[PDB]
């Protein structure tokens, strides 16, 4: 079975709307999600299509950019570095789940290529 997705709306975490967030969202998440390799990183792993059945097995902090546009879109963090987490959670998983080499994982490093190129110039805190 799929799990639940990760939390993305929680009205008691306390949200604020920043330039770093701004940045995150207009740059980062936008620079990625127009990539040819965007795709299999648009949403939740879908374990029962793709038949992945050891999928959350492996992976217990499941991560995904269509859950980190949700966050950014409905301003669920409070920093950068929460945001920066799940970008870099997203990664790992790949990495950590598949085997070396595969299709998936050069996929993974096009956008972890572009993703540390833009966060190299995350803006100064306002
Ligand atoms: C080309 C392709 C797509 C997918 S989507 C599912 C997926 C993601 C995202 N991270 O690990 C797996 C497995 N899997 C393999 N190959």
């Amino acid at each position: 079975m799929n799990p639940p997705p990760p939390e993305t709306s929680n009205p008691n975490k306390p949200k604020r709307q920043t330039n770093q967030l701004q940045y995150l969202l207009r740059v980062v998440l936008k620079t990625l999600w127009k990539h040819q390799f965007a795709w299999p990183f648009q949403q939740p792993v879908d374990a029962v299509k793709l038949n992945l059945p050891d999928y959350y097995k492996i992976i217990k902090t499941p991560m995904d950019m269509g859950t980190i546009k949700k966050r950014l879109e409905n301003n669920y963090y409070w920093n950068a570095q929460e945001c920066i987490q799940d970008f870099n959670t997203m990664f790992t998983n790949c990495y950590i789940y598949n085997k070396p080499g595969d299709d998936i994982v050069l996929m993974a490093e096009a956008l972890e290529k572009l993703f540390l190129q833009k966060i190299n110039e995350l803006p100064t805190e306002e």
